[PDB]
């Protein structure tokens, strides 16, 4: 439950298996594609273009299918 | 100090929270896990919530410390 | 940052005083500071609900308090 | 080394202030008081405003400016 | 480029030049006025009465006029 | 850390890529990053403009960028 032992794993698996993923702005708005890299502080989502999104700017990810989750 | 322990047992006792976000959007479920940055939250599929999105955490019945 | 904030909530906290916390979303919350930390503050009245400090714009005592 | 001793101007003079918020909601009163986090702002009551929820601090008449 | 090596330059020659800018905060109220200085954490904006304007609560600073650093 | 953000935003500078960039608030801008720092990015066109990053949700590049 510290560090980013949850939010890193969890993301990866996203990126590693091409999950189809909703991400929910803090303004409401709604972004979808799939991870296709990440750092610190932002993510890069695919589609028309890939496009880095602020994590800043995130208030959730939904990803379409469940998925393996961090140990 | 507070934090971890409150989540911590929210998690523990699998107690149903409603979170409301700083756009006044309800998510609600149970507390999967968390770390120092997000919360997982379990419904259909668990979903990662970013805490500075976060306002409030509520749970739907009184838990201790 | 503490020197007046953390006085401020444990003098709210100690005396019970009902407060009103405004979030910056505008919901208004009431009740009583039942504990906080760094990041958090505890508020109670039905539950106990766990306020992110990121999210509080004001606390807003009913009555004055000293200090 | 400029917001300090802007507020502390501001709370030494009494100075009347609009403090405006990140949402735009236009709190009054006066500096009564600050850390590095928060603002302790006197009218009816003193409540706490967190420095993260405010956009301006705009005083009723000039004042003198740090130096 | 590394830490504030541009905000702060870029600050302070509209500083410098009294140049009118627009400053617009998140909430998408617009200001306008002149940079009278700033810290780490504040502008200070100059008109009527200068005002301090938390740089959290800015989203984009606006020049009247082309600036080079 | 930044071994995404600035290689990505060092990439559309130096290869001028037109970006729309969106704000939290939903606003969006439009042009060429002529630079930027840890905190800001330098927008250029038909206006140039400072924006803080804070204030950005997404940078959406004009056609996509390879590391
Ligand atoms: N100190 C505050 N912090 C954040 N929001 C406030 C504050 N005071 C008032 N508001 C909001 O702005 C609205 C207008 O306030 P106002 O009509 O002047 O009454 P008030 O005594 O200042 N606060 P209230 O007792 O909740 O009505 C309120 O209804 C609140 O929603
Ligand atoms: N030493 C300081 N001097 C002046 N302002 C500060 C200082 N430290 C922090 N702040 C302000 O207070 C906020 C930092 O507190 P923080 O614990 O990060 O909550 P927050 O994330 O800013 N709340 P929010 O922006 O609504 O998500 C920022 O807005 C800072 O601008
Ligand atoms: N210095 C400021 N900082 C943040 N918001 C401001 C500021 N000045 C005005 N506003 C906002 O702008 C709107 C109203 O301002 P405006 O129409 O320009 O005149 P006014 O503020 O109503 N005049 P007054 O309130 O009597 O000083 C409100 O939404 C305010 O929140
Ligand atoms: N998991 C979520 N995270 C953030 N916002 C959400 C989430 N789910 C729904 N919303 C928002 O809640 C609001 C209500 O719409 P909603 O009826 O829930 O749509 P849907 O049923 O397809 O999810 C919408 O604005 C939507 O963006
Ligand atoms: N360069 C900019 N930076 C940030 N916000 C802007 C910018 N230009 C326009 N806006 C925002 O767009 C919003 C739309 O308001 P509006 O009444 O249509 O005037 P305008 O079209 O000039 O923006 C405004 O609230 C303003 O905050
Ligand atoms: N890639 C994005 N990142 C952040 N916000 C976006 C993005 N794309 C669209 N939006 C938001 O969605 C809203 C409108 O979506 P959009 O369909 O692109 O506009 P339009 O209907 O004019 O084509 C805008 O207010 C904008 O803030
Ligand atoms: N954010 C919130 N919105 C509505 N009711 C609440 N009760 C506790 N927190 C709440």
């Amino acid at each position: 439950s510290k560090g980013h032992s949850l939010q890193d794993p969890y993301l990866n698996t996203l990126r590693k298996e091409r999950v189809p993923v909703s991400i929910y702005l803090v303004n409401g708005i709604k972004l979808q594609g799939q991870i296709e890299s990440f750092d610190q502080f932002v993510i890069l989502l695919k589609n028309t273009v890939s496009q880095m999104v602020y994590k800043h700017a995130i208030s959730t990810v939904v990803p379409s299918r469940p998925v393996r989750l961090p140990s």
